[PDB]
């Protein structure tokens, strides 16, 4: 079902659930995942993911939000947020980058510049994932199978996680 496909890809931006996707739903993504970590909201870390996560979004909300009222309904992202995203997904993917790249360093928790395959993991139940599939995709993504899960690895995934296929 492509369908289906897009609706799974709209869930993953509505975090809180209520049908469109708001700055709110980005901010309470940062603050769920800082809160998984226990990194505060205040350290360089959580400021970051914060200015991440608002990027991220004004990124989303420029190809999406076509009537400017900084809420991007079911049928924005249906009817042109989908082909948008299939037409130039590694642009969208760079615009994801200072997330993605805050997130990594929310999720190392040694300090040594690399994630785990188990902190992926609880990274993307932070973001709704459920536990079992979590693990599933956190595997997937380490696509060199040295343990670890890196930016180059994250990146073209992003990518290709939201590029819904025909
Ligand atoms: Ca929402
Ligand atoms: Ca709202
Ligand atoms: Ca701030
Ligand atoms: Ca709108
Ligand atoms: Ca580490
Ligand atoms: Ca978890
Ligand atoms: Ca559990
Ligand atoms: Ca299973
Ligand atoms: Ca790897
Ligand atoms: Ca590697």
């Amino acid at each position: 079902e492509y369908e289906r496909r897009i609706a799974a890809r709209f869930t993953t931006f509505d975090q809180d659930g209520n049908g469109h996707i708001d700055r709110s739903d980005f901010s309470g993504a940062a603050k769920a995942m800082l809160a998984e970590f226990g990194v505060a909201a205040r350290s360089d870390r959580g400021q970051a993911l914060y200015g991440g996560a608002e990027a991220l979004w004004q990124g989303l909300a420029g190809i999406a939000d076509r009537d400017g009222d900084q809420r991007i309904t079911r049928e924005e992202f249906v009817t042109g947020a989908v082909k948008r995203l299939r037409d130039k997904p590694d642009r969208f993917a760079e615009m994801a980058r200072p997330f993605l790249h805050a997130a990594l360093g929310v999720a190392d928790t040694d300090g040594d510049g690399a994630v785990t395959v188990a902190d992926t993991a609880r990274a993307l139940t932070a973001f709704g994932v459920p536990e079992d599939l979590a693990r599933q995709a956190a595997a997937a993504l380490d696509t060199d199978g040295d343990g670890k899960v890196g930016e180059t690895e994250i990146v073209p995934a992003f990518a290709r996680y939201f590029t819904v296929p025909a």
